[PDB]
């Protein structure tokens, strides 16, 4: 509903603002990290299954330059914030320590496989005022490993939920590395693979939050649900690699 069908680079007159290159083994770097444990005991939207360990290197470590986020089959009973989920996973975002307004995004990333994996790139607005959908939303990456080589790149307001999305193919996107990217201005989204747009969302220009609320910054968060859109036993464990995230401003 929101096609593309265009390059995308990053441009010439852009810098590097941020990145994470994950050079560092051991806990991610909590200057760019935070953990989001804030759904952990009530159970997280989506009716989701996924309990997100915080500090857990079984869920979230630095290795071999790549973030890890892997999920498991274990009920993490010792958490104060354990909220009887089946399955251990990671989440983590820039909220409160990283946001843009406008760039070109770049993530180089091996994807979670098996049925019930649900990975994720995306972004939400630091200004939270609107509540949800009203906020803005962008999803880089998603997909859904019962459908594994499928790649989902889709945008979330007011007005579209009516939903702005497209989709493309990966070869093996859990077995090799590809790069998920936006490129975001005032005048327009892409989302793309390996350089290639698949998904354009327009600004229409109007001045209005509820089809444009794109005019404010956005933190950007890296998790494996499990269940929802995303359950075989088997499939445990699973593991999204990220070797790096880049942010572009002109
Ligand atoms: O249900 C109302 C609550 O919504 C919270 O926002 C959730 C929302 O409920 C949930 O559907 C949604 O899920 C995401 C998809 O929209 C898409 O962006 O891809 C994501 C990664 O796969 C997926 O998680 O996420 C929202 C944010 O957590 C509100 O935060 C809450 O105030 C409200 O009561
Ligand atoms: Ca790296």
């Amino acid at each position: 509903t929101a096609p593309g069908n265009e390059p995308m680079a990053i441009p010439s007159d852009y810098k590097l603002v941020w990145a994470d290159e994950f050079n560092t083994p051991g806990a991610p770097d909590a200057k760019k990290w935070r953990y989001d444990t804030s759904r952990n005991k009530e159970g997280w939207y989506n009716n989701e299954l996924q309990y997100y360990a915080a500090g857990r290197p079984e869920n979230v470590r630095v290795e071999n330059g790549n973030l890890v986020i892997e999920t498991r089959k274990e009920r993490l009973t010792s958490m104060a914030d354990y909220g009887g989920q089946e399955y251990s996973s990671g989440k983590l975002f820039t909220q409160g320590l990283a946001d843009w307004q406008y760039g070109y995004v770049e993530v180089r990333a091996k994807l979670a496989c098996g049925k019930g994996m649900w990975p994720a790139i995306w972004m939400m607005a630091s200004d939270g005022s609107t509540g949800w959908p009203a906020l803005g939303s962008i999803d880089i990456m998603e997909m859904v490993a019962w459908d594994p080589t499928t790649i989902h790149g889709t945008i979330h307001t007011k007005a579209y939920n009516t939903q702005k999305g497209s989709r493309t193919t990966a070869a093996d996107p859990c077995g090799q590395f590809h790069t998920y990217s936006l490129d975001w201005t005032k005048d327009r989204m892409l989302i793309g693979v390996d350089g290639h747009a698949y998904m354009r969302f327009d600004n229409d220009h109007k001045g209005n939050h509820d089809t444009w609320p794109f005019d404010s910054p956005q933190y950007l968060i890296l998790n494996v649900a499990i269940g929802g859109w995303g359950v075989d036993a088997a499939a445990f464990p699973s593991k999204m690699e990220v070797d790096y995230v880049r942010v572009y401003q002109k």
